[PDB]
């Protein structure tokens, strides 16, 4: 059997290691696999499925490039008897994917909220107050307010914790350091900040050590390299979340599997999930 892999962009690492896992696994399991790349653009995904159609694929392990504008894409595959299995990015309808897996960011950001409140609690059990600040990922991503909203969905329970600023850093060091430098000069009294990510963590933390304020606590989320280093290493930055991509690929490539070997009971929103990284 050939399942065909369409991703949405392979110009950025994280979309890559889903594309190539997803063609890895599907060899591992006996099948051949072929990875289409959408381009960012969903009249390429369209031509793509057209085509995936045409040649008579068994499954489809799909990254959509819109979560509106892809579904008719799905439909199309649907209607063709050939089922599609979302990775990392879903669709904004039912009915038509067997199944959409994605990292589970909400419960991520409860587990960053958690710590968040047991770390600082530790530190300043006696504070009447404790603020902080905030930096938000791209205010359009799905992934942004999943974070943040988990995150608050804790935090926001102890009023001592006071977020004092919260702000767009769009998912990257180098705005995330100009953003910081300036909430720093705003609001010197924060003793931590959370960030939707490790890009914007290492950014944060850089404005932090140009500003003398190495004494304030840094929490992120992915579990890059660097941000694990810097935790291990006794860095101001002392947790993350790390993410599961390649177990994510790797799933919707098995249940593909599991489908054309007759299973058809899946659910059809599915988290994989996420662990809190700490230095302890």
């Amino acid at each position: 059997g050939k399942m065909a892999i369409v991703i949405s962009t392979l110009n950025n690492p994280w979309f890559v290691v889903l594309a190539e896992t997803a063609k890895q696994r599907a060899e591992q399991l006996g099948y051949e696999a072929t990875i289409f790349d959408s381009q960012n653009d969903t009249a390429k995904e369209s031509a793509h499925f057209d085509a995936i159609i045409a040649a008579g694929y068994d499954a489809i392990i799909f990254n959509p490039t819109d979560a509106d504008g892809s579904i008719a894409n799905v439909k199309r595959a649907k209607e063709a008897g050939i089922p599609v299995f979302c990775v990392d990015r879903g669709i904004n309808a039912r009915g038509l994917a067997v199944a959409q897996i994605y990292s589970d960011n909400y419960y991520g950001g409860v587990l960053a909220g958690e710590y968040f409140v047991k770390f600082l609690k530790e530190k300043y059990p006696d504070a009447k107050e404790i603020p902080y600040a905030e930096l938000l990922g791209i205010l359009s991503a799905q992934p942004t307010w999943d974070r943040s909203n988990g995150f608050h969905s804790v935090v926001d329970q102890y009023p001592e914790f006071k977020m004092v600023a919260q702000q767009s850093a769009e998912f990257d060091r180098d705005t995330a350091y100009k953003v910081t430098e300036q909430i720093l000069q705003a609001h010197p009294e924060i003793k931590a900040i959370w960030c939707g990510n490790d890009a914007m963590a290492l950014g944060a933390m850089k404005a932090c050590e140009a500003a003398g304020r190495t004494d304030i606590y840094i929490f992120g989320f992915d579990g890059a390299e660097d941000v694990i280093n810097a935790i291990k290493e006794g860095k101001q930055i002392v947790a993350t979340i790390m993410q599961f991509p390649k177990l994510m690929a790797r799933l919707a490539v098995e249940w593909a599997d599991q489908y054309l070997r007759g299973e058809r009971s899946f659910p059809e929103i599915v988290p994989v999930t996420v662990e809190l990284v700490t230095r302890e």
